[PDB]
């Protein structure tokens, strides 16, 4: 835990060092790890460099000697309006839940970037409910069963489990995160979920010690009817031709068939 | 005699989509019946090109085909942009190079017809993950020392997601024009290391049977035998990468 001592010291003297290197910076923020306070052995020390140079985006690592160890530093050097921007763009990494990356601002080059960019996040929306490509992929996996083809049912059924969350994120309080392992740990605490929900969409997820092709289409065929009939037939939401087609009963009549 | 009226609906389509878009250009078949391959539960997928500027919309419908129901989708969007589209790599074949599938149903005119009736449409390969694989052991590592079973499984896949653009350099070119076939191709990699085969699929999490520590051990082996298959250089991996491998750095740390 002394380790933890020289890591700090390496963020510090990090920051100062980034500066000297890219005169066109305008602010230097610690994420990840680090910035939550939750690192452990592996963790890597992770900058964001923004500067004022429009459309730089590059990516800088580095391997230094922490007393009798080694950690991996990185520093994504971006332009800072563009930074900013993709705020309103959803995270890739949540399975579609709305996100606080975490931020600490280390420096800004004067007071009104400061004020502006000193903000314990970055935030981002939750991506649309996907309906139809979540019926897709249930297809796929009745394909797949047709043709006795297991594999092809294992990865089809990630698909329905990556994409199921987008339509339970609606129905549910609200809830962000901040990093990958949370947005597991959010979404098997949904109060609203179909029965089955926690071990149906780790199998599909594939995220479990034992499954069987037939144990995972099952699992998605319980997971996509029992979320289906949860949710509130809005056009802006889901789009005007799903609610439409079913308020019309024609999605269960063919999802049933 | 179902896929026969399938096919009587389809070219039904092409005239109901042209009717709808009065500023459509262009009409394509996607997916599995462009491909041919299609089977029962397998949607009828349109791309409707419109002349319409920076249009993003996605149509669905579910239409009878004798005695059973199938389900239609068209994807509306501006002409150019999904032109341009070209450059990026598909977010579905862990970064290998795609030919997605394009039959040309029906076009305004002769040039756009001869700009667009193409067999299919490409994507790049995703460049190379060399940090990022490397941060995804960081988290097995440390996963397994707390006994998260969840997150090991979780961080796994990352490793798993990101190999593929390791070894396409290494490998014979290849693309692919599905996601299932993307699978395929990678597991048909034949320079690969020890172990390959079995272990992308358990870190993948694509398999009857591992356990965190088997899980854990797989992605060990991947990750220790794909980096020293690797050229170390700067303009393929990055400048930092390239330096740091070829210093032998990134094993120390990797090994510490
Ligand atoms: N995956 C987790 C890491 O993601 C990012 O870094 C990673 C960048 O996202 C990676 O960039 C990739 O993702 C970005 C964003 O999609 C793409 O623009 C870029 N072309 C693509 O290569 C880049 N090649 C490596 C860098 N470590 C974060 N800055 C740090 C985080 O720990
Ligand atoms: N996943 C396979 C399907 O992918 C696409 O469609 C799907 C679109 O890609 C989906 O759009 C999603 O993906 C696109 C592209 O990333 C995003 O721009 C958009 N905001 C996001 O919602 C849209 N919401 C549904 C549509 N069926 C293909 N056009 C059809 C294919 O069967
Ligand atoms: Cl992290
Ligand atoms: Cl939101
Ligand atoms: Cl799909
Ligand atoms: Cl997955
Ligand atoms: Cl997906
Ligand atoms: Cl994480
Ligand atoms: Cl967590
Ligand atoms: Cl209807
Ligand atoms: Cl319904
Ligand atoms: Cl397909
Ligand atoms: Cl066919
Ligand atoms: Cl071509
Ligand atoms: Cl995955
Ligand atoms: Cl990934
Ligand atoms: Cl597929
Ligand atoms: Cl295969
Ligand atoms: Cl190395």
């Amino acid at each position: 835990n002394l380790y933890f001592q020289g890591v700090q010291h390496t963020i510090a003297r990090w920051v100062d060092r980034l500066r000297e290197e890219y005169a066109d910076a305008v602010a230097i923020l610690l994420k990840g790890s680090y910035a939550r306070g939750d690192a452990a052995t592996w963790s890597d020390i992770d900058f964001d460099v923004l500067v004022s140079t429009q459309d730089v985006e590059d990516y800088r690592t580095w391997i230094e000697p922490v007393g009798d160890r080694l950690v991996h530093i990185s520093a994504a050097v971006e332009w800072v309006t563009g930074w900013e921007r993709d705020t309103v763009d959803p995270s890739s990494w949540s399975y579609g839940l709305p996100t606080q990356e975490t931020t600490r601002l280390m420096w800004a080059i004067n007071d009104e970037t400061r004020r502006r960019l000193d903000r314990p996040y970055k935030t981002h929306p939750a991506a649309e409910p996907e309906v139809e490509d979540t019926v897709e992929a249930l297809g796929k996996i009745r394909n797949a069963i047709a043709r006795g083809d297991d594999l092809g049912v294992y990865q089809s059924a990630q698909t329905v489990a990556k994409l199921v969350p987008t339509l339970l994120i609606p129905i549910n309080p609200p809830v962000t995160v901040s990093h990958a392992r949370q947005a597991i740990e959010a979404i098997l605490a949904f109060p609203r979920v179909p029965v089955g929900f926690a071990a149906d969409w780790l199998t599909c997820l594939g995220l479990v010690e034992e499954r069987s092709a037939r144990s995972t289409a099952a699992a998605a065929e319980r997971m996509v009817r029992g979320v289906l009939e949860m949710l509130p037939t809005d056009p802006d939401l889901l789009g005007e031709d799903i609610a439409r087609l079913m308020n019309a009963g024609l999605l269960e009549k063919y999802v049933q068939q």
